[PDB]
DNA sequence: AGCTATGAGTGGCCCCTGTGGAGAGAAGCCTGTCC
DNA sequence: GGGGCCACTCATAGCT
RNA sequence: GGACAGGCUUCUCUCCACAGGUUUUAGAGCUAGAAAUAGCAAGUUAAAAUAAGGCUAGUCCGUUAUCAACUUGAAAAAGUGGCACCGAGUCGGUGCUU
C-alpha cells in the first residue's frame, strides 16, 4: 500500500526547511542503511529537518576587478608604445637607461646595472634632485625654457603626463586661458587650477609648484613657533611615526584629515597663529602635490603642456616633429564604451567585429574595428527577445509599425452610441482607416471630444455619441509618424506601403545609435530621397525604449486562409473585429497554430539553466536549486511515489518555484494531450501561519536554536492541507517538541581571493606569500593569509628534529586556493614537496569546508578550516520554556485582548522557578559539548549577581546567552554588563581520531568513516 | 637532577577606498484596456 | 563577521 | 492567472575611464662619542607591481554560478540504501519479509 504524504518546505535566503507529513499531520520515523567502516549499521530518523548553507554572492566585485586589471594593462601598453617611440634615439644617449627605470624596484644586490636609475651616478643624480625637488618643476621647466635639454627628461615628463593623463568628462577642446560658455568655463577652471597671476603656459604646474612652496614656509613657520613656545612636544610632532603628528604625515600612514584633527588644537595653544588656523580651515596647510583632490583635472592641461613641450623641443630632435601627433594620440585615445574589449573572438565578454586580421594599435583603430556593426551588436545582445516568437528580435517602442499597431489595436474595441441605436456598435475598418487619417495624422494626441466633434459630427452627421472604453483620450499616439511629416515634409512618402522598409530601418537607426557620425554614415545610404536639410534634421532625432511585439508577429506572419496580418485584422476584420489578444487566441485562424509552434518547452531542458533565466538575485536561485534537489531526495526515499500536496512560502518567483515544482512532477500527459496534474503545488503567505502560532501559542524564538525553520515547514504543510481539505493539537504539540530533528550544513568548497589584499612589509617570517616568482618576501614583503580551499587528510612520514629523523606523523594539512591546481594535477609531487615522505595516496581524504566530525558524549564539530573547529551540536530546550521566554521578553509588548494579556502576564510570574532551570539546562549543555569552563563560570557568575532583576531584563538577556550555544563560528555576547569574550577552538588534533560524517542533502544517508583505524602507528 | 623545545593556550588586533559616463532588463506601487 | 597572525605564558615531552 | 500602454521607486548584468592607498628602491644626513647614545639638519617627489600566472599569444583570460560518499564517466551526466508497530534528550526497542 502506498502511504499517502505531503511535503512542505520554507525557502529562505540562507536556509530551506523540509517537512514530510501524513495525511494524520504525524511525522514518520523510518529506518536508514548506514554505510562504512563503523559498527553502527542502522540508524532511526524523523522526517523532518532544515538545510543551512552560506548566502550566495552577486557579481559586481569580479566585474569591477576585471575593469580595473583592463585599465591596468592598458595603461602599461601606452607606457611600452612611448617606450618603442624613444627607443632608437635613447639607444644612442644612454643604452640601459629603460632597463634602470624597469629593474628600479630591485634591492641592491639583486640589479644587474647601476643602482641609480636615472643618470646611473650619484653627482648627477644629486644635483638633478636638488635643481629639480618635483616633477612639476621639470614640467615647468622643460614647458618655458628653450634651450636643448637631455631626453631623459623629455621621456621623464611625457611618461609622467601620459600614465596620469587625467579624466575626460568633457568633449571639445577647452580654452584654459579662461560668450556664456567662456565663463562656465572660466569657474569651472576656477577651483580645477587656482590663481596664475604671473604668465605661464601651464598652469597647472605653477600651482603645484605655489602649493610647494607655501608648505616649505608653513613648515618652517611652525617649526620656529613650535620650538619657541613648546620645546618639549617638538619630538612627538616631527620624530614619532607612531602618531597623527606631521612625522605621522609624511612618514607615516596619516591622512590629511587626521593631521589637521590632530593638529589644530595644539595651533590654538600657540601665539601667532591666526594665518595657519585660517588656511586650516580651508584645508589649505602644509598640503601634498598628490592628493585626492585632483581627480578634477580635464585631461585638456596635461595634453596642452605635452603640446608645448613638444613644440618648444621638436626644433633640438627631428624624431619628435615626425611623431608629435603619435605622441598626442597616444594620450586622447581611449577605447569607445560600445566597442568593448578588443579581444580575438577567445573572450566571453566581447562582441567587437574586426575587418582585418592585424595588430589594433591607437593609430590604426578606425580602419580596422568596425564601429557601427559595433555599436550594433552592443545595443543588440541585452535587448529581450519576443515572447510569442522567440527567435524574433522586438521592435523600437516609436516605430512606426508598433505605433499603427497600437491605434489600430485600441479602436477595434471603441464602441460608440448613436440615436436610434438599441446597442452600441464597433468601428468599422472604413471608420477607423477615416478616423485615422483625419486625426491621428493631425493630432498628436487624439480625445474622445476631438472625435465626437471631428468625425461623427462634421463627417458623419451624428448630432450625440456616446463612447465607452477610451478615458477623455486615446493612449496611443503617433508622435513618429507627426515628427517625420515636420522633418521630410513629405505626406505621400510617409503614407506609401512601399517606403515601410525605409522609414523602419530609419527609425531602427535613430533608436540604435547615440553617436551623430555613425547616424550620418548608416543614413548616407538613403541620401539619395531626401535633401540635405531634411537629412541634417533626420540626423537630430533621437527616440529612446523598445517594445514587447516583433515585426513578424505583427505584420510579417499571414494567415494561411485570409493573408492577413494581425495589423491587417486589426485594420479590418468585419463583424469580429477582433483585439491583438483574441486574434492569437483565436483558433479558427492560422494565428494560434503558429503561436503554439512558435513556442517550444525545452527538450531535456538542465534545470541550472530556467533557474539562471529567472529574476532576482542569486542567493534566492541557490535557495531554489536546494529546495529542488531536496524534493527530489525526499522523493527518492519515500519510495518514488509522489506526494499529494505540496506547500511553499517564501510574488513571481514564488510562483516560478512553483511552476518549476508543477513541470517537475507533473509530467503525464492525457489522452487529450493535457497535463494531468496528480501533485497539486500550493502557494501561502506567512501571515496565516504567524496567526496559526499566536492564536495556538505555538510561539517561536529565533536565537534558541535552527529547528525554527523545519518548526515552519511542517506548519506551513499542515495549515495547507487543513484549508485545502483534540487530536490535532495533541499531535501537532508532539511533533512540535521532538529533540531529534536533522540539520546539515552545506560542505562548500571556498573559492575567491587568494589572500588579503593589504600589502605587509617586509619581515623574518615564513607565512608571507610571493608577490612574483621572483620576488623574496623576507626582502620586498608580500600578501598574507591565504584562504584554505580545503583540508585533506595524509598520512606519511616528516623529518623531524636536527637529525632529520622519520617520524609517522598523521595530521590535517591546508590546501591554498592558490595551489589548488597544482595538488589537483598531482597530489603525491605536491605533497613530496611539503616534506612528506611515504605518503599513503589512498588515505588521502577530501575535506571540504564543514565537513562534520562525532567525538565522545556525542560532541560534535564542524572543520572550519585546517586550524580551528566550528561548534556542531544543537541545543534542544523543551517547548514550555521556549513558550515562557517568549511571553517574558514581550511582557510589555503583548498585542492582544486585555483578559488574554493578563492571562499572560500571570502565566509568567506563576513560572518564575523556570530561570534556574534554563540556567540549569544551558550549563548541562555546555559542560556536555562546549568545554567553556571559564565563560561559563562568568556566565553563572553574573547570573547569580543580577538575580533580583525584572523578569523582562532577566528573558531579554537570557535570550542573549543562547548564542554561547548556538551552531557555528564562536561569537561575543553582552549579558547585563558584563562582555563575554569568544571561545575559539583553535586545535584541530583532537578530530584525528574522530568519526567523520559524510550526510546527503537530507541528512537522512550517511556513510561513516571511522578516522581511528586509518594510518596507526 | 639540568636544560631545551614546542605546542597549546589566551588575549588582542587586523581586514583596499572614493567617483564619473553609457546601455539593457525585471520587480514592486497605481490607473486604463483586454484574454 | 570570522578566520589569520603575533606576543606571552605555561605544561609537558624530549634529550642529556 | 496572463498580456499591452501610461506615472513613480528599487534592484540585477555588461563596457569605458579617473583619483588615491600599499610595497621595494633612488633622493650622499651632519657633528661629538669605541658604542649605547645626545644635539642639529631634512621631510611634499619619482620608477615598477597591484590577485601567483595561463595558452588560445589576444592591447585576451584569472575572485559569479555549480560540488555528501561508492560504481560508470574528460565533463555534463547516469546508477546505488526493506516494511510495519510501540515509545523519546539528538534517537531506542520489537515483529515480519529477505
Amino acid at each position: 500500500m502506498d502511504k499517502k504524504y505531503s511535503i512542505g518546505l520554507d525557502i529562505g535566503t540562507n536556509s530551506v526547511g523540509w517537512a514530510v507529513i501524513t495525511d494524520e499531520y504525524k511525522v514518520p520515523s523510518k529506518k536508514f542503511k548506514v554505510l562504512g567502516n563503523t559498527d553502527r549499521h542502522s540508524i532511526k530518523k524523523n522526517l523532518i529537518g532544515a538545510l543551512l548553507f552560506d548566502s550566495g554572492e552577486t557579481a559586481e566585485a569580479t566585474r569591477l576587478k576585471r575593469t580595473a586589471r583592463r585599465r591596468y594593462t592598458r595603461r602599461k601598453n601606452r607606457i611600452c608604445y612611448l617606450q618603442e617611440i624613444f627607443s632608437n634615439e635613447m639607444a644612442k644617449v644612454d643604452d640601459s637607461f629603460f632597463h634602470r627605470l624597469e629593474e628600479s624596484f630591485l634591492v641592491e644586490e639583486d640589479k644587474k646595472h647601476e643602482r641609480h636609475p636615472i643618470f646611473g651616478n650619484i653627482v648627477d643624480e644629486v644635483a638633478y634632485h636638488e635643481k629639480y625637488p618635483t616633477i612639476y618643476h621639470l614640467r615647468k621647466k622643460l614647458v618655458d625654457s628653450t634651450d636643448k635639454a637631455d631626453l631623459r627628461l623629455i621621456y621623464l615628463a611625457l611618461a609622467h603626463m601620459i600614465k596620469f593623463r587625467g579624466h575626460f568628462l568633457i568633449e571639445g577642446d577647452l580654452n584654459p586661458d579662461n560668450a556664456a560658455k567662456n565663463l562656465s568655463d572660466a569657474i569651472l577652471l576656477s577651483d580645477i587650477l587656482r590663481v596664475n597671476t604671473e604668465i605661464t603656459k601651464a598652469p597647472l604646474s605653477a600651482s603645484m609648484i605655489k602649493r610647494y612652496d607655501e608648505h616649505h614656509q608653513d613648515l618652517t613657520l611652525l617649526k620656529a613657533l613650535v620650538r619657541q613656545q613648546l620645546p618639549e612636544k617638538y619630538k612627538e610632532i616631527f620624530f614619532d611615526q607612531s602618531k597623527n603628528g606631521y612625522a605621522g604625515y609624511i612618514d607615516g600612514g596619516a591622512s590629511q584629515e587626521e593631521f589637521y584633527k590632530f593638529i589644530k588644537p595644539i595651533l590654538e595653544k600657540m601665539d601667532g597663529t591666526e594665518e595657519l588656523l585660517v588656511k586650516l580651515n580651508r584645508e589649505d596647510l602644509l598640503r601634498k602635490q598628490r592628493t585626492f583632490d585632483n581627480g578634477s583635472i580635464p585631461h585638456q592641461i596635461h595634453l596642452g603642456e605635452l603640446h608645448a613641450i613638444l613644440r618648444r623641443q621638436e626644433d633640438f630632435y627631428p624624431f619628435l616633429k615626425d611623431n608629435r601627433e603619435k605622441i598626442e594620440k597616444i594620450l586622447t585615445f581611449r577605447i569607445p564604451y560600445y566597442v568593448g574589449p578588443l579581444a580575438r573572438g577567445n573572450s566571453r565578454f566581447a562582441w567587437m567585429t574586426r575587418k582585418s586580421e592585424e595588430t589594433i594599435t591607437p593609430w590604426n583603430f578606425e580602419e580596422v574595428v568596425d564601429k557601427g556593426a559595433s555599436a550594433q551588436s552592443f545595443i543588440e545582445r541585452m535587448t529581450n527577445f519576443d515572447k510569442n516568437l522567440p527567435n524574433e528580435k522586438v521592435l523600437p517602442k516609436h516605430s512606426l509599425l508598433y505605433e499603427y499597431f497600437t491605434v489600430y489595436n485600441e479602436l477595434t474595441k471603441v464602441k460608440y452610441v448613436t440615436e436610434g441605436m438599441r446597442k452600441p456598435a464597433f468601428l468599422s475598418g472604413e471608420q477607423k482607416k477615416a478616423i485615422v487619417d483625419l486625426l491621428f495624422k493631425t493630432n498628436r494626441k487624439v480625445t474622445v471630444k476631438q472625435l465626437k466633434e471631428d468625425y461623427f459630427k462634421k463627417i458623419e452627421c451624428f448630432d450625440s455619441v456616446e463612447i465607452s472604453g477610451v478615458e477623455d483620450r486615446f493612449n496611443a499616439s503617433l508622435g513618429t509618424y507627426h515628427d517625420l511629416l515636420k522633418i521630410i515634409k513629405d505626406k505621400d512618402f510617409l503614407d506609401n506601403e512601399e517606403n515601410e522598409d525605409i522609414l523602419e530601418d530609419i527609425v531602427l537607426t535613430l533608436t540604435l545609435f547615440e553617436d551623430r557620425e555613425m547616424i550620418e554614415e548608416r543614413l548616407k545610404t538613403y541620401a539619395h530621397l531626401f535633401d540635405d536639410k531634411v537629412m541634417k534634421q533626420l540626423k537630430r532625432r533621437r527616440y529612446t525604449g523598445w517594445g514587447r511585439l516583433s515585426r513578424k508577429l505583427i505584420n510579417g506572419i499571414r494567415d494561411k486562409q485570409s493573408g492577413k496580418t494581425i495589423l491587417d485584422f486589426l485594420k479590418s476584420d468585419g463583424f469580429a473585429n477582433r483585439n491583438f489578444m483574441q486574434l492569437i487566441h483565436d483558433d479558427s485562424l492560422t494565428f494560434k497554430e503558429d503561436i503554439q509552434k512558435a513556442q517550444v518547452s525545452g527538450q531535456g531542458d538542465s534545470l541550472h539553466e530556467h533557474i539562471a533565466n529567472l529574476a532576482g538575485s542569486p542567493a534566492i536561485k541557490k535557495g531554489i536549486l536546494q529546495t529542488v534537489k531536496v524534493v527530489d531526495e525526499l522523493v527518492k526515499v519515500m519510495g518514488r511515489h509522489k506526494p499529494e500536496n505540496i506547500v511553499i512560502e517564501m510574488r513571481q518567483i514564488t510562483k516560478h518555484v512553483a511552476q518549476i515544482l508543477d513541470s517537475r512532477m507533473n509530467t503525464k500527459y492525457d489522452e487529450n494531450d493535457k497535463l494531468i496534474r496528480e501533485v497539486k503545488v500550493i502557494t501561502l503567505k506567512s501571515k496565516l501561519v504567524s496567526d496559526f502560532r499566536k492564536d495556538f501559542q505555538f510561539y517561536k524564538v529565533r536565537e534558541i536554536n535552527n529547528y525554527h525553520h523545519a518548526h515552519d515547514a511542517y506548519l506551513n504543510a499542515v495549515v495547507g492541507t487543513a484549508l485545502i481539505k483534540g487530536r490535532d493539537f495533541a499531535t501537532v504539540r508532539k511533533v512540535l517538541s521532538m529533540p531529534q530533528v536533522n540539520i546539515v550544513k552545506k560542505t562548500e568548497v571556498q573559492t575567491g581571493g587568494f589572500s588579503k589584499e593589504s600589502i605587509l612589509p617586509k619581515r623574518n617570517s615564513d607565512k608571507l606569500i610571493a608577490r612574483k616568482k621572483d620576488w623574496d618576501p623576507k626582502k620586498y614583503g608580500g600578501f598574507d593569509s591565504p584562504t584554505v580551499a580545503y583540508s585533506v587528510l595524509v598520512v606519511a612520514k616528516v623529518e623531524k628534529g636536527k637529525s632529520k629523523k622519520l617520524k609517522s606523523v598523521k595530521e590535517l594539512l591546508g590546501i591554498t586556493i592558490m595551489e589548488r591546481s597544482s595538488f589537483e594535477k598531482n597530489p603525491i609531487d605536491f605533497l613530496e614537496a611539503k616534506g612528506y615522505k611515504e605518503v599513503k595516496k589512498d588515505l588521502i581524504i577530501k575535506l571540504p569546508k564543514y565537513s562534520l566530525f562525532e567525538l565522545e558524549n556525542g560532541r560534535k564539530r564542524m572543520l572550519a578550516s585546517a586550524g580551528e573547529l566550528q561548534k556542531g551540536n544543537e541545543l534542544a530546550l523543551p517547548s514550555k520554556y521556549v513558550n515562557f521566554l517568549y511571553l517574558a521578553s514581550h511582557y510589555e509588548k503583548l498585542k492582544g485582548s486585555p483578559e488574554d494579556n493578563e492571562q499572560k502576564q500571570l502565566f509568567v510570574e506563576q513560572h518564575k522557578h523556570y530561570l534556574d532551570e534554563i540556567i540549569e539546562q544551558i550549563s548541562e549543555f555546555s559542560k556536555r559539548v562546549i568545554l567553556a569552563d571559564a565563560n561559563l563560570d562568568k556566565v553563572l557568575s553574573a547570573y547569580n549577581k543580577h538575580r533580583d532583576k525584572p523578569i523582562r531584563e532577566q528573558a531579554e538577556n537570557i535570550i542573549h546567552l543562547f548564542t554561547l550555544t548556538n551552531l557555528g563560528a564562536p561569537a561575543a555576547f553582552k549579558y547585563f554588563d558584563t562582555t563575554i569574550d569568544r571561545k575559539r577552538y583553535t586545535s584541530t588534533k583532537e578530530v584525528l581520531d574522530a568519526t567523520l560524517i559524510h550526510q546527503s542533502i537530507t541528512g537522512l544517508y550517511e556513510t561513516r568513516i571511522d578516522l581511528s583505524q586509518l594510518g596507526g602507528d
